[PDB]
Formats: C-alpha cells, sequence, structure tokens
C-alpha cells in the first residue's frame, strides 16, 4: 500500500543514476582494496554512496546490507557484473532488494547497459519495463538453454550439464542469468558460490514467477547468508540438481 | 558506372528498418522466417540489382563480379529459445573483396556497418581500433562443448574470464568493440562469418584459420576473429598437445 511509494522513490533513484553513471565509466578505474579475491571499481562504490544516501533521506530507520532480525532491510549489489562492467560495459546490473521482517517486499535487477528494469512487488507482481512476467513454460533439461560457470566445478560435471541440456551460454552477472531463467530464456542458472547482494533480488522473483530457488543440496536458502545457488524453471531443477549431485560432487578439486 | 557505394548503404539501411516489421508475427506461435528473410532479400536484390547474386544456407567461385552472402538469422538457436542474441548478417563483395557489411543485432536495435573508405560504424556513431588486449587480459567467447577438456581448460587459464553469446555475428562484435579478446568457431558456413572480414580489415584485427591463414570467404574453415595482441597465444593453445578437436 506504501509499497507503492517505496517504488516511486527506487524509480526516481534508478532514473537519476542515468546521469551519473556514464561519467563515472569515463572515469572509471578499479581498487583491490578491502577484497580478497574480488574485484572493485569507483562506479560501484559511487552508486553505493548514493544509495546510502538515498536511504539517508528517506528511509532513516532502514538499513544496508552491503559491501540479523532487523525489521527494514535493503540488500545492494551497486555493480554485479564487475568483470563484464570492466572488460565490456555491457552485461552489468545493478540489485537492490527490500526485506519486511525477512519477508521479500521489493526487488530490482536494473540491466543499465540495455535500458532495462526488472522488478518484483509483493501483490502486484514480476515486471519487465512494465510488461507483467508470468511463469515461465514448462522447461525440460534438454530442451533448456543453461548457464553456469564452467571454470569453477570439474571438468567432469561440466560434461554431464552439456549432454543433459540443450546448449550453454553465459551473461557473467548472477542478476542477469537469473533474469533470464526468470524469462523463460533459459533452464536454470547456477552460482556455486554466491555474495548475498549476488542472489537477494531473486527470492521474491522465483516467489512470484514460480521458480525453485535453492542450495545445490535443494535446501532452502538464508538471504543474509547465501550459500552455493540454482533459480531454475521447475521443470529442469531436481534434473540439474542430480547431475550436480553425481559421483561426489562438482567440486574442481578432489 | 555501377551503384554507388553510399546508395546501396543507404538501400540497404532502408531495407532493414522495413523488417522491424518482420518480427512479430515470428516470432509469435519455424523458422528455416529466415527463408522468409533470405528471399524478402532475394527480392532486394532483383528490383534495385540486378547483376548481384546471392549465397545464402542452399539454392559458383570467383570470378563471380557482384556477390552478396546472408545470413538472416544467425543465432538460431537464441532465436528459438530466447528471442534474443540473434542477428541478420550481409556482405557485399566486389570481384572477390569485400565491400559492404553489416549484423544488424535486431533485439538490442543495434546496426553494425562496415564500408570501404569510409570506416565502421554502430548506429552512425563510428568505430575505432579496439585497445591492445594481450589474452591474461581479455575475455574469450568459443564453445567448450566442441573441444576437448585438455584444450579448453587452457583457454580457461590462459585468458581473463570466459563467456558466450551464442551467435557469430555477435561474438565476433563484441571483439571488434574490445569487448572480448578472441572468438573462436571451428566450424562456420561462410555466412556465419561473411560480414567480419571487412570490419576486421577497418579495424585492424585479426580474422584466420585456426592455422593462423587466410580463410575462402565462400567456403568453411574453422575460425578466429581477435585482437591483435592476443591472436598468437590463442592460436597456439588451440594447436598444443595434438590440437583442439574433442574425441570420445
Amino acid at each position: 500500500k506504501t509499497l507503492q511509494q517505496i517504488d516511486k522513490l527506487i524509480c526516481s533513484w534508478l532514473k537519476q543514476i542515468d546521469n551519473v553513471i556514464p561519467q563515472l565509466i569515463m572515469e572509471m578505474t578499479t581498487e583491490t582494496k578491502r577484497h580478497r579475491f574480488d574485484l572493485v571499481t569507483n562506479v560501484d562504490k559511487q552508486i553505493q554512496q548514493q544509495f546510502q544516501q538515498f536511504l539517508a533521506t528517506y528511509f532513516p530507520e532502514h538499513q544496508l546490507l552491503a559491501e540479523n532480525e532487523i525489521n527494514h532491510l535493503w540488500i545492494m549489489d551497486p555493480i554485479d557484473g564487475t568483470a563484464n562492467l570492466v572488460k565490456q560495459q555491457e552485461d552489468y546490473c545493478i540489485i537492490l532488494a527490500y526485506f519486511y521482517e525477512g519477508k521479500p517486499m521489493l526487488s530490482y535487477v536494473y540491466d543499465y547497459p540495455h535500458k532495462k528494469l526488472y522488478k518484483a512487488i509483493r501483490g502486484e507482481g514480476a515486471f519487465c519495463n512494465g510488461i507483467k512476467m508470468e511463469e515461465p513454460p514448462s522447461l525440460k533439461l534438454e530442451d533448456a538453454i543453461i548457464s553456469f560457470n564452467a571454470q569453477v566445478m570439474n571438468l567432469d560435471t561440466v560434461q554431464d550439464l552439456f549432454d543433459a541440456s540443450f546448449s550453454y551460454r553465459l551473461v557473467g552477472a548472477c542478476g542477469l542469468d537469473s533474469m533470464r531463467v526468470a524469462k523463460g530464456q533459459f533452464g536454470a542458472h547456477i552460482n556455486t558460490n554466491p555474495k548475498p547482494w549476488d542472489i537477494a533480488a531473486q527470492f521474491l522473483f522465483a516467489e512470484l514467477l514460480n521458480l525453485k530457488m535453492t542450495t545445490l543440496d535443494g535446501k532452502a536458502i538464508d538471504h543474509l547468508k547465501g550459500a552455493p545457488f540454482i533459480i531454475s524453471n521447475k521443470a529442469c531443477h531436481e534434473t540439474v540438481l542430480k547431475i550436480l549431485n553425481a559421483n561426489g560432487g562438482y567440486q574442481k578439486y578432489r
């Protein structure tokens, strides 16, 4: 009811990042700083600062989980698809997810480069540039195209996943690979090691569209934590898990 | 003297703007369309270009003076499964020499063209040669399902990361745009790569057989379109330890 309010403000914010990204892309560099393995840039740090400030201006009580039992929580990946941002300047996205007392309420994956807004509102629907998304038609794995990082599983399980499925594509940002699943464009997407902000938005998309979104053990995921994960068409979920979990695991070593 | 290059470019870009009307219906509700586009353009050559001939997936050699090559849609799998990341490819060659090329990324409303003597463009904005990418600094795109795992592993290790769009024309433009370091297709049909010749010429890229050799633009060959700075490292990995072909 006042979700309409919060949506109006988020949309105002996403619209104005338009006029802040191209200057940040043109003056772009990388930092290794404050990070074990992952790459960060000046773009995402700024979009974050910008969203923290949005939170300060409008929702002084709301808290930001970004780079337990709190009532108003936002989880943000200012730039999902960092390698893509740096190397291609395409196929990155901004992910925001809103949780009221642990229940997902609003979600956003904004594909800036292609100008596409995915949003999920509880009690309204899921939306892609204001056109309503519905439950994708049933996809069985041999009919489905799937998406995963192939450098990160033993080469043997990659080859079963190749064989069980129609084909293989990779976009390289969780949010974007996940949305393709949501649109019926892919059968499933797998991330073996997600950060919370990499997957946060997809809970609500998954719920409203009847997607299967689980850990790779098939168990339900804690949105504050994140585990190795799959978002899938309901018709190829069990087949994917089953392949991933055969012959002592999909892990790359041993 | 024959049609001007310009006047032909103007004709092609309209003919492409008339078609953002052959989708829909197609998508909505086969496919192999694509004869429907093939033929629509067969009409185009008849109405406007008496002498010109077209090579497309079906229905010979130099010295044919005015030839076009066309993949009415490159990314069939993509069109069929995703309705996205497919493109129209067109190449005009004059007594053997690539004169004009088009790769039209329909779903993202991006027409890439290459014009001999003027340059390469996306939507009319000019494309410059992309920056030097060593392979450790570059993303590579190739179908990993169609090589043996040893050579895929090394491609994985040598490079920055791996992505795949699933349409030869689109993956090749990523290389053209400096977004990818290389794209490899080990079994193209002439229409999967026709356009890229002039892009690679105008944008100082390397396009060759996997033997690092001149491709016969009339027939297939296993192929690579690549940034100048990683072209050789990529080739070496592909021809190492007995080669790239998967077996049992």
